[PDB]
């Protein structure tokens, strides 16, 4: 409290203090643990990637997956728990980062010198972190002060926690002392330079802290952002608007989308109809624009990517084809010409259970989409319909491995985009 409100917002390379403040509020907090907490922490300390590996499963999961009970209360009580170690005011804090957390596949280091940066490499760094905001599965620990040795990492991520932050001091090293961030955030950059440490150049990444819109499995709280905010655009919509809104998504998105990908027409119908449908459908997604940035996602064929389901490369289970896709994706942009069905929860749909490529889409303030399960008969969804014509900006390639029976007993590959 009185080391609270006397500390620095950047310790910077005073690890005494840093521990003198980390230690005292490190007591304090634990007293304010239960059982469950004291133990759940204790199990972060042991097996932080098993507990943020599994927080990434769950989430993605289908919704009767009952998965792992303790991890489960891991989840529920480490969080609990840190938040009960809120920051009372902005905190900087340090930690080495591989270039893959930034969806970026260049190698930082100069060929000529590994002490030094690639100039060509870093500009390219540049492009890729701007534009972006990074999520950050599971719980992020990290350190007070700026590293003091070696890492075979690139990049070093000075971040600012802002003020309120759950953000407990924890660990073993009783100098050296950690801190543990709660789930739910993102990174975005705020700057770029190049940083010497002990003869080495790194990438410095600086950036902040921040919270999107995610509701991951809160069906709840989507429930009400699409009401609220939808409501009101369900009424404005013209009849034969609201009637092809419900065809498409009632089973005539299969030859709407079909028809916006390449013209293929069924001989049951006509090219006026199909553009009929796709104008009223497209008029009405312009109506209310998406109020804020949200987080949607999407259960994605292979086709959107150029694959089959039967094709070697979209065997994700050997490593070599997974290379092969953050290869050819990383960094690109990719028109779509279709209406993208998303749905703002990150859990798994039966009709879609094996589908291995898992878009999460950073959904901007502005675009054209609609939350359409506001409208009557759509119990249980939660879709945000977007109109045809942008394009995907691909931001990062995450696998992970869904060992469930009807989700395929495969690795996924969770693609972060950006909607542009
Ligand atoms: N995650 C989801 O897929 C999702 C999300 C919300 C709602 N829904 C609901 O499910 C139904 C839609 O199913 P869907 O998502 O399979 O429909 P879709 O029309 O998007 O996809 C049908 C097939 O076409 C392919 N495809 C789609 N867009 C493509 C593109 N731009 N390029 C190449 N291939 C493309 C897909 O991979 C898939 O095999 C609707 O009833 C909708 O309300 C689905």
């Amino acid at each position: 409290s009185m080391l609270d409100d006397n500390r620095p917002m950047d310790f910077a390379k005073d690890k005494n203090s840093a521990t003198l403040w980390a230690k005292k509020r490190k007591q304090v907090w634990l007293n304010n643990l239960s059982k469950a907490e004291s133990t759940s922490i204790n199990n972060y300390i042991k097996n932080s990637s098993e507990i943020n590996s599994y927080s990434i499963k769950k989430k993605f999961a289908l919704d009767n997956y009952e998965g792992i009970e303790t991890l489960n209360e891991d989840l529920k009580n480490i969080s609990t728990a840190v938040k009960k170690s809120m920051l009372t005011k902005p905190l900087y804090v340090y930690y080495y980062e591989a270039n893959d957390k930034f969806g970026f596949n260049q190698n930082l280091e100069s060929s000529l010198d590994s002490n030094i940066i690639d100039e060509e490499a870093i500009n390219n760094f540049a492009k890729k972190i701007s534009d972006t905001n990074f999520i950050q599965d599971g719980f992020k620990d990290v350190t007070m002060t700026e590293p003091d040795i070696n890492s075979k990492l690139p990049i070093l991520v000075h971040l600012k926690l802002p003020t309120n932050t759950p953000a407990a001091s924890y660990g073993n090293d009783e100098e050296n002392l950690r801190v543990l961030i709660d789930q739910g955030y993102s990174l975005k950059a705020t700057g770029l330079s190049i940083v010497t440490i002990k003869g080495k150049q790194y990438a410095k990444v600086d950036a902040d802290l921040i919270k999107q819109l995610n509701f991951e499995n809160d069906v709840i709280s989507a429930s009400q952002w699409g009401e609220e905010n939808y409501a009101p655009w369900l009424k404005e919509l013209t009849s034969n608007e609201l009637r092809d809104i419900n065809n498409y998504l009632g089973g005539g998105y299969t030859a709407i989308n079909k028809y916006l990908l390449d013209g293929t027409i069924g001989e049951n119908t006509s090219k006026e109809d199909l553009e009929e449908k796709i104008s009223n459908i497209s008029s009405a997604l312009k109506k209310r624009k998406i109020p804020e940035d949200i987080i949607t996602y999407r259960r994605m064929g292979p086709n959107e990517f150029g694959l089959d389901l039967n094709s070697p490369d979209y065997d994700f289970n050997k490593v070599e084809n997974v290379s092969k896709f953050k290869e050819k994706w990383l960094g690109k942009t990719i028109p779509v010409k279709t209406f993208i069905s998303t749905t703002v929860l990150s859990n798994n749909i039966s009709a879609f259970a094996k589908r291995k490529l898992i878009l999460r889409l950073h959904l901007p303030n502005g675009s054209n989409a609609a939350y359409v399960s506001v409208a009557e008969g759509y119990k249980n969804e939660y879709e945000v319909l977007i109109d045809h014509g942008y394009s995907y900006k691909i931001d990062n390639i995450t696998e992970y491995y869904d060992e469930s029976s009807l989700g395929g007993k495969t690795n996924k590959l969770i693609i972060d985009a950006t909607l542009i």
